[PDB]
């Protein structure tokens, strides 16, 4: 049995870590099955986005330190530990229940969005044990939450409550215990019910133009806008509007 | 009868989209209305501060879709969306009611500040019809609330509720509906109050700081501080607080 | 009696502005106390973290304006107000009470972390005076607040009141009011309970990675993380976590 599980709904990747005696921790087995998954779904004309959970109400309780400790390769050169070094094109949903701490925060915060139960934590707790959060999670949580609370949960090692975690936009949809893939569900099928080609090119000059001068920006995204505007898509957008009715997508 | 009304108030600039009966859809007209609205804005001496709204309750459409299929130059080159692409450099304040929607949103977000009506609301819905917000809307929104609000938003073009926005930060002041223009000429005359040299010293560091490095952010910025402490104004400026009253500005 | 009180208790040192007559604003004494302070914070091996606060119930009014106005080397070359334009490298925890104006605020932006009493204000008012807010509040509080309301801020010169900075993520912690520095020897006790090279590091990264592109952060995190991951404390940490008690940390 797979420790990491794969499963297609539509246009939906449904990605399960599947460890929950070791609290989904990750090892070089669910390292290696996120990288696959995300392959998966980036390859696939047929997916547009892809939910990331943790089996058993339980998101991931960071890196296996066992496994960690005698040799597993669990933080993949190029890849980081699963996908934190190589996030997805397409878009990708956190679904968190339960503890996503240290390593398990760091892959929510490699996801484009978090769905989270009411009752679920995070938390980078790494100093505590005289190390730093490598893998990612002080690169990403500055920028998804207020800097100096960033800084607070770094240098504290607090756990950080879902509901808190909302207030401060990190958390965009709180959930009822149980229920945050459900929940993540209804998000993603928002999603992929807009044009594909403009799903991926908004999150790209998003992702991408927090490299981009004030100077350039502009000019930088419309070499990602032009292939959009002139897609079959943006055809078919116009005319399904104009005719009140669903746009049939091709991604072309 | 215009489709960009212009008032002047003392020193602020009162600036009203006039095509209710298509939503404040930007037009050529409009497009070119707002150019010169801001242009009079920052070459007019006497003026401080400008205000940007839509008439007769409805902020602003977006783009005039039949405009832009007929040929209309409404995205016009150096200034984008009116003036999307080329801000103003005296602030600008968006004073929103009913739906800032697409290419409304971008021009809220190229202006410095909103004030937004309780029972308003905003959104960037292209990815809907295949397209993509390319007026700033990716480039400006993950800067102004938190990135993965900004994320979602763009993603699946939900609408953002005013008293949400303001949660977020986006929106500076809630208004009671139908009173947005009055809260922002409320906030203008705080601000026309202040020393203008120093007020667009000020607006001018903060903008342009996004692009400066750390490492270089306080020699730039000193550049922009000497102007300010050798004018006239600041010596108005100590000299009226020491006797305490109004100071008199001259904008030198 | 010293401008500038400075006491150790344990790893903390507790700094405090002493000019209560003078609302503890900041002339030349208070800036060279506040610079002595911060090298014997990050010269002293056994300091972790520091607290500065302002004396009798009032953080800092902002910079001695008649101090300046006669010529007291108040602003000093490479290190600005005391220490906004040289942070330390260790900790810095804000303990505000009562007002946080211009200068002050700026102070406060200049720690990592703030702890305010609930009845306490900040605010960048130099507006007002013709003048603009130099030591690094038009640099900070943008990347502290969301942009906007920094806007708003800077521009209107308006307070901030506690409260509302802690919805915006400015402040960390809300106090009881007079209790802002035992809210603040709480938090640092915290941090000072972690390894101290894993904390310092931590800081380093947030705050250097402003600096980096989205392409290079990781290689540039990887060089300050290997000396972490390689140090006694590493070691020690992994020990005493698996024994479930109190690691010794060395600082090596």
């Amino acid at each position: 049995e797979p420790e990491v599980l794969v499963e297609q709904r539509d246009r939906i990747l449904i990605i399960t870590i599947n460890r929950p005696k070791a609290k989904n921790a990750v090892n070089a087995a669910v390292s290696r099955g996120l990288a696959d998954a995300m392959d998966q779904l980036d390859g696939d004309a047929g997916l547009s986005v892809a939910i990331l959970t943790g089996g058993g109400g339980s998101f991931c309780a960071g890196m296996d330190l066992k496994a960690f400790a005698r040799g597993e390769n669990v933080v993949v050169e190029g890849r980081g530990l699963g996908f934190t070094e190589r996030p997805p094109t397409k878009p990708l949903i956190a679904a968190v229940e339960g503890y996503a701490l240290a390593g398990g925060t760091e892959l929510a915060l490699a996801a484009d969005l978090i769905v989270a139960a009411r009752d679920s934590a995070f938390g980078i707790p790494e100093v505590k044990r005289g190390l730093v959060a490598g893998g990612g999670g002080l690169l990403r949580l500055p920028e998804r939450i207020p800097y100096a609370i960033a800084m607070e949960l770094a240098l504290t090692g607090d756990n950080l409550p879902a509901e808190r975690a909302h207030e401060l936009g990190l958390v965009n949809v709180l959930a009822e215990p149980g229920t945050a893939l459900d929940a993540a569900i209804a998000l993603a099928e928002k999603i992929t019910a807009n044009g594909p080609l403009a799903v991926v090119a908004t999150k790209r000059i998003i992702t991408e133009s927090r490299g981009w001068s004030p100077d350039t920006m502009f000019a930088e995204q419309m070499k990602i806008l032009v292939p959009v505007f002139t897609s079959n898509d943006a055809k078919e957008g116009a005319i399904a509007f104009a005719e009140r009715r669903r746009p049939r997508w091709t991604g072309t």
